[PDB]
């Protein structure tokens, strides 16, 4: 039997938003920007590489159904070239890493498509999700799920740590990546789940 | 129906062992030493940071049963201390990245257990599976597996080009990674294989 561990804004919920298609451009609250190659600048504009959560209904622009949870999604665009580097999201919690357990992250991928003001979101960057523990990264999926345009789809990492893990001890934490391996290079993200049972 | 796509040495057969336990420490013929951060050496002896093939049969000391095929398994052992870096064995093939083409890459991952001469080999470094087009990881996985000591585990990497890639006509390659993230700091590869198979 698996116990979950809380993840903060784990939907992107907040903040609430009103109108459909409508976004904010500032990390989500709970969330903190990860920008190893300096992509994504403390001050965005809509044109800049930025992050944020947008709503999506039953009649989003950009996706077929509504978000997969609540009413909002993570987004991250990189306006930079392909291969300028990566960027998402990362939050580290606030447990820890346990031996002889073994860790399920669950998290939907989207891929925007349709058109934002005449420019098309044909394409999708890729994706990469990771657990980490410290600054390590533990266990990892990139790319394993394809995600039609419009949809979203959910994708599973999962590790066990054994007694002679040189990570017990170390706070967990999750990353939604942005590895900027096509354009349109914006991916989505939504409903982050992370559960902790007893493994052999 | 899926295609099978040629892989040299697909199998670490070569070279053909006759002896029981006996490995080499050399590169398998067929492909390269991946070595970013400089671990493992151009001239090797049985103490540095080292590749080869090793003979895995029925009696073998480090496996429970023999290998997954044939009568070799692949080995990267880095003596270096945990966070020192990464290394492994990468192969770049003949055949290209095409569209709308699901591409299936498979590989048994193995946990060498019990001693070599009184040095236990329990942990595990993890490992990480890639297919690339050119010198761009297309897909991964990293530890989604648990593997038990003497045991080999396979698993399964899917990447989906579309016909809007950025990298179709670059050659495909196959990474097999030991990430040092445990001591005994060692880890096997066997039965590499790459399916082709038209996609949506
Ligand atoms: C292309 N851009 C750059 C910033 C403005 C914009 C989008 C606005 N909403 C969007 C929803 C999905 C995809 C893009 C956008
Ligand atoms: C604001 N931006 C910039 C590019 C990507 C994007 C969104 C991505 N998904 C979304 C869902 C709803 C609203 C906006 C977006
Ligand atoms: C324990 N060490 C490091 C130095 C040499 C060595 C091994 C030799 N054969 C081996 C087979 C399996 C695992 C390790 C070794
Ligand atoms: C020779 N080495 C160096 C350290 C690891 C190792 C082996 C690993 N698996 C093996 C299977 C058969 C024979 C040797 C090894
Ligand atoms: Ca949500
Ligand atoms: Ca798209
Ligand atoms: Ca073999
Ligand atoms: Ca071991
Ligand atoms: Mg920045
Ligand atoms: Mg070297």
């Amino acid at each position: 039997s698996a116990v979950s561990i809380p993840i903060k804004n784990a939907g992107f919920e907040e903040p609430s938003l009103t109108v459909e298609d409508y976004y904010t451009i500032d990390t989500p609250p709970g969330w903190i920007t990860y920008d190893p190659n300096g992509l994504v600048p403390a001050k965005r504009t809509r044109i800049t590489s930025n992050n944020g959560v947008g709503y999506t209904g039953p009649n989003s622009a950009y996706y077929n159904h509504k978000a997969p949870e609540g009413r909002n999604v993570a987004y991250v665009y990189l306006a930079q070239e392909i291969g300028s580097g990566i960027a998402g999201l990362e939050q580290t919690l606030d447990a820890v890493l346990k031996p002889n357990t073994k860790y399920t992250l669950t998290v939907d991928i989207g891929n925007s498509g349709g058109s934002f003001q005449g420019f098309p979101l044909d394409g999708f960057p890729g994706y990469r999700v990771e657990l980490l523990a410290g600054d390590t990264v533990l266990a990892a999926d990139q790319n394993n799920l394809y995600i039609k345009e419009k949809d979203f789809k959910t994708t599973t990492v999962t590790f066990i740590a054994t007694p002679e893990s040189p990570y017990l001890g170390q706070h967990l934490g999750i990353r939604l990546i942005n590895p900027l391996q096509g354009k349109f290079s914006g991916v989505d993200f939504d409903n982050v789940r992370l559960t902790a049972e007893p493994a052999e």
